[PDB]
């Protein structure tokens, strides 16, 4: 990552700055109105204007340290961005801690422009190497990167539908008893429609050799169909500061770490807050697991967390506060029992690692690491 790519990205960004001389720029804001005043103050700016040094003025409160204020301000925008009152962002039902665009955002009639704005902010922060406590779904990170969602990502977004997809994948198409079509229901702006996944989609049956393309098409549609206009607006704001070709250098895991930064994983904390199914605390590959995880630099530790959890966010209260689809859910490890040439797999909504009974430490370590990236 730092092995070349991150650094080209800075090189390429600095090259667009060539001959841009930045200014200082006021943000006049009231304390109880920080978010909306900030919108009013910045949304009509140009992208180039938006690359200026911000300094923030809190109306009618005593003169303060500019640096401390800007930091304070970014923190407020971070939390207020995700305030349910604006109806912009909604939590992952699987991962509880992560956010995407709320399909019901249209009840705020400014939502479209607020989405462009929040896009500009996120990208300004990244541009200026300011870290935000913003934690999105991996599907959302994939959207910024222009990367397609895999059916896997559906487990924490729509459990029943994901279960539907798995069933279709593992079964013969006439074994279903019913037959599917190249179309799904979508509720955009409150309105329900059945959208085709391709021309004449509604009249094209899914078959044994259709079903992969079907699964691909339906996930994209399901994940972005209600969201289209909001995403476009977000992506508009973001790409105006960081061009799409530049940001696309990163993977989805990397992108997240870039915005919010690298998390700290206290392994005594995590270990003290782990559950086991089929394995015991002292099963040999559990001991091997802990030994393995501890041997990871913090890059790989963070990526492992993303893998098993669906986010890089460590809870403020520690891993005893770890959450999942069914509520409070500790990290847990199961022995899966399928063949040993599998990689380990995760189901993030249950904060769950499925770990095969590997024959040796070195094999487990090597195999876990593989699972952590591709
Ligand atoms: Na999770």
């Amino acid at each position: 990552h730092s092995s070349g790519r991150e650094n080209l990205y800075f090189q390429g960004l600095e090259r667009l700055d060539e001959g841009l001389r930045k200014e200082d720029m006021a943000v006049h804001v009231r304390r109880d109105h920080v978010f909306e005043d900030s919108y009013r103050e910045l949304h009509r700016k140009s992208p180039e204007e938006m690359k200026n040094r911000l300094y923030i003025v809190f109306e009618g409160e005593e003169g303060q340290d500019a640096g401390g204020l800007l930091r304070e301000w970014y923190m407020i925008i971070s939390r207020e961005m995700f305030n349910p009152m604006y109806a912009l962002f909604r939590t992952s039902p699987g991962d509880r801690v992560t956010y995407t665009i709320n399909p019901s955002s249209h009840c705020n009639p400014n939502h479209l422009s607020y989405f462009k704005f929040v896009g500009r902010i996120v990208a300004k922060a990244v541009y200026d190497n300011r870290l935000l406590e913003c934690y999105f779904t991996r599907s959302f990170y994939k959207h910024i990167l222009g990367k397609s969602v895999r059916y896997t990502d559906m487990e924490s977004e729509d459990y029943h539908f994901y279960q539907g997809l798995v069933y279709l994948l593992e079964n013969d198409v006439s074994t279903l008893g019913y037959d599917l079509t190249f179309s799904t229901e979508v509720q955009e702006f409150g309105v329900c429609e059945v959208r085709d996944l391709k021309p004449n989609g509604a009249n094209i049956l899914v078959t044994e050799e259709n079903k992969k393309e079907y699964v691909h098409l339906v996930c994209q549609m399901r994940m972005t169909g209600a969201i289209r206009k909001q995403l476009a607006a977000f992506l508009e704001g973001f790409y105006e500061i960081i061009p799409k070709r530049l940001i696309s250098i990163f993977t989805e895991q990397e992108l997240e770490l870039l915005i919010s930064g690298l998390p700290t994983i206290d392994i005594d904390d995590l270990k003290s807050n782990t559950e086991y199914h089929k394995y015991q605390s002292n099963s040999i590959q559990i001991q091997w697991f802990w030994r393995a995880l501890r041997s990871f630099d913090q890059a790989d530790r963070a990526k492992f967390l993303q893998f098993v959890t669906g986010t890089s966010k460590v809870p403020l209260q520690g891993f005893a506060a770890l959450e999942g689809m069914n509520g409070i859910q500790k990290f847990q490890i199961h022995r899966d029992d399928r063949s040993t040439d599998r990689l380990p797999s995760a189901h993030t909504c249950f904060n769950q690692l499925d770990l095969p009974a590997y024959e040796s430490f070195e094999k487990l370590r090597h195999m876990l690491l593989l699972a952590i990236q591709e």
